[PDB]
């Protein structure tokens, strides 16, 4: 299939990727940059974000979702759904509103594309309403990450994709902060693209520090692979 050929062609080996990110949380401002790679053969990344403002103000666990769906490995039974590669090159727009359950909440927009052989994610960050002593605001949540399951359905009329999901953050009293996620998803160019049947991408993220990094930084190691289309 010539559509299915052209999101191998751009995928198939190690990708170099660089993430930007600037944010701007109840008026805290920041800045983070990533870069790392990806093997959407084994729906492998491994990235590096290192914040270049300073302390980031808002616990790094919160900004793992924000922080690359064209990295999924879809099964080959289930390759027609793939809509992420298939916007490639030219890329997607990825929006999100992320509410904390009794908290704030993040509004985000991503643009996803090649520049050049390098996958670009260039994320704009605003949180408003939150608590300067709650779970977020006040640091109270560990350094850690939990796997989830992210269902992806057809949003026909925009000729894209809606996502929604939850995210359980530990809080360090040994309860959890609910992140509820929506997102949406569109094409940046102006050809055809899959519309996936109802599926989900399993991930899993697992956090950690480089020991020779003296900024604030998270190092991330994710594997996301689509199912739900036996």
């Amino acid at each position: 299939d010539p559509m299915v050929s052209k999101g191998e062609e751009l995928f198939t080996g190690v990708v170099p990727i660089l993430v930007e990110l600037d944010g701007d949380v109840n008026g805290h401002k920041f800045s983070v940059s990533g870069e790392g790679e990806g093997d959407a053969t084994y729906g492998k990344l491994t990235l590096k974000f290192i914040c270049t403002t300073g302390k980031l103000p808002v616990p790094w666990p919160t900004l793992v979702t924000t922080f690359l769906m064209c990295f999924a490995r879809y099964p080959d039974h289930m390759k027609q759904h793939d809509f992420f590669k298939s916007a490639m090159p030219e890329g997607y727009v990825q929006e999100r509103t992320i509410f904390f359950k009794d908290d704030g909440n993040y509004k985000t927009r991503a643009e996803v594309k090649f520049e050049g052989d390098t996958l670009v994610n260039r994320i704009e960050l605003k949180g408003i309403d939150f608590k300067e002593d709650g779970n977020i605001l006040g640091h109270k949540l560990e350094y850690n990450y939990n796997s989830h399951n992210v269902y992806i359905m057809a949003d026909k009329q925009k000729n894209g994709i809606k996502v929604n999901f939850k995210i359980r953050h530990n809080i360090e009293d040994g309860s959890v902060q609910l992140a509820d996620h929506y997102q949406q998803n569109t094409p940046i160019g102006d050809g055809p693209v899959l519309l996936p049947d109802n599926h989900y991408l399993s991930y899993q993220s697992a956090l950690s520090k480089d020991p020779n990094e003296k900024r604030d930084h998270m190092v991330l190691l994710e594997f996301v692979t689509a199912a739900g289309i036996t």
